[PDB]
């Protein structure tokens, strides 16, 4: 018979959740960037971290999302608008440094060269080393590899996630 709901159209499961927030430093002093956090179950597992309110920001596209989202979490600093547009969402670039960017915008829905644009964009503003975590669920990574840019590690594997979920990290090279 027909499954309903293919594809990924559930939230994502609070185990995934809980390992992509992981690769966090909650005591480094830098903040945390969010990329797509929908009904907030990855903004949860953040703040379990014990990162501030207000040291997370987090990009928005859905404005339906980002309304609910305000009044869900108080404090923190989200941002309606496109991932994918880091000066109209976070200014220019002028000195600020995350911890970590945790990411969980649907990748396959743009073409490759915008996905390594926006890595290379996210990986200027973590310092040398500190990663990008994105969720995906096909075999290989979502970004492929560009050794001159960045290193692709494989991070994890969460066969409870509806569907299964390939956790990847990117940091500079
Ligand atoms: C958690 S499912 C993917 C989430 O990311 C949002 N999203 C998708 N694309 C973008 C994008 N370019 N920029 C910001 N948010 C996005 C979607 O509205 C959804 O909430």
């Amino acid at each position: 018979p027909q499954p309903k709901k293919v594809g990924a159209i559930v939230p994502t499961s609070s185990i995934t959740a809980k390992k992509m927030a992981s690769v966090i430093n909650p005591h480094s002093g830098l903040p945390v960037l969010e990329l797509g956090p929908g009904t907030g179950v990855i903004t949860k597992a953040i703040l379990a971290r014990g990162i501030k309110p207000e040291s997370l920001t987090a990009i928005e596209y859905s404005t339906d999302f980002y309304n609910q989202l305000l009044r869900s979490y108080p404090g923190v600093n989200f941002v309606n608008g496109d991932a994918f547009d880091l000066d109209a969402t976070l200014g220019e670039h002028k000195g600020q440094m995350f911890d970590s960017v945790i990411s969980a915008v649907p990748m396959l829905n743009f073409p490759m060269a915008a996905r390594i644009k926006l890595l290379d964009e996210l990986l200027k503003r973590v310092p040398h080393g500190r990663p990008v975590v994105q969720i995906s669920y096909g075999p290989i990574s979502p970004i492929v590899a560009q050794p001159h840019l960045y290193h692709i590690r494989h991070f994890d594997f969460i066969v409870r996630n509806i569907p299964p979920a390939q956790l990847w990290t990117y940091t500079r090279a």
